């Protein structure tokens, strides 16, 4: 039987808020089966719980949060939370002393090795999967994004970006996933941003934490790190990034095929309480057979 996943261990790693530009430390702890992703801001008292739930998203101006019944936040969980997905996670704590987890390098990989860190325990309860059964589409003006059944899990990004520093020849990526090609195609894609805005946000005290080693910079030409780009096409890639963690907030992997046009976290969100409303849509399944394992979710 495919069982359900939660960490050997408790571990820990510091960095900074992406808003507050504050050392922040995280604390990954295991979980019971059933239990699911919960995001834990410490820094109150008493502590606040946010269950990864598709409505609980908002998509703030800088990456994304959670929110509770009284507006209270936790921000940027998406890219740790594309992590999860990608090392088959499925019940465990993540605990900040602060209102947002770190923002690191920009990407998931530091998330990666953290995560590895902690080890894999297995729970004696089947895991759950979402199966696309009919298909499912939102649109937003001239962008778009749906799921189709599909024995499988693909993701097929398209972005549209006029910028010099970005040639239309990578502006569309597409894989198969799982977890070795999460790991090695999509996790070290990091988070891109406008430099005449970051300029702008931090002059009015926002983005304090935002520097060079944690995001692609780009003024009105080219790209501003010194080292350039880890992948040509490394914009699209994180897009695809930000799309797993994005769907990934319904707590479970989902077998279909995801396509999308000009998408982004709204729109992702959008697409994944399409899907989970309509009941007809999709269905629980497990697997008690693990050969029937489609090879998109294998263990790591
Ligand atoms: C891609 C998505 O839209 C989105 N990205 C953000 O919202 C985002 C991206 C980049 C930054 C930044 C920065 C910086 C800087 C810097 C400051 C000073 C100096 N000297 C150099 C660099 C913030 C938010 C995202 O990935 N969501 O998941
Ligand atoms: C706070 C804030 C804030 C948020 C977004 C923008 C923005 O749209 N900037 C424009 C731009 O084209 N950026 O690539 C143009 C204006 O440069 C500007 C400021
Ligand atoms: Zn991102």
């Amino acid at each position: 039987m495919i069982k359900q996943r939660t960490l050997k261990r408790i571990v820990q790693a510091t960095g900074v808020g992406l808003h507050t530009g504050k050392k922040v430390t995280l604390t990954l702890r295991p979980a019971p089966a059933n239990t699911g992703v919960i995001y834990r801001r410490t820094d109150l008292n008493p502590p606040v719980d946010f269950p990864a739930d598709a409505k609980s998203v908002r998509d703030t101006m800088l990456c994304t949060c959670l929110v509770n019944e009284h507006d209270v936040r936790i921000s940027t969980v998406e890219h740790l939370n594309a992590a999860l997905a990608g090392l088959g996670i499925d019940n465990i704590v993540i605990e900040v002393n602060a209102p947002e987890i770190p923002i690191m390098d920009g990407s998931a990989a530091p998330f990666v090795y953290l995560l590895l860190d902690a080890g894999i325990d297995e729970l004696n309860c089947a895991k759950k999967f979402v199966r696309i059964k009919e298909t499912v589409r939102v649109e937003d003006g001239d962008k778009w994004a749906e799921f189709k059944p599909y024995n499988g899990f693909s993701l097929d990004f398209t972005i549209d970006f006029n910028h010099p520093a970005i040639d239309s020849s990578n502006q569309r990526y597409a894989m198969n996933f799982s977890a070795d090609a999460f790991m090695r195609q999509i996790s070290r894609a990091r988070t891109f941003g406008f430099m005449r805005d970051i300029e702008y946000l931090q002059s009015r005290g926002l983005c304090l934490g935002g520097s060079f080693d944690c995001a692609i910079v780009v003024d009105d030409y080219r790209v501003l790190n010194e080292d350039g780009l880890r992948f040509e096409d490394e914009f699209v890639r994180h897009k695809m990034l930000d799309a797993i963690g994005d769907l990934f907030m319904c707590g479970h992997n989902i077998i279909g095929a995801f396509t999308a046009y000009k998408s982004g976290h709204a729109l992702n969100n959008k697409l994944l309480q399409a899907v989970l409303a309509k009941q007809e849509a999709w269905e629980y399944v497990t697997f008690q057979d693990d050969a029937e394992l489609p090879l998109a979710f294998k263990a790591p």
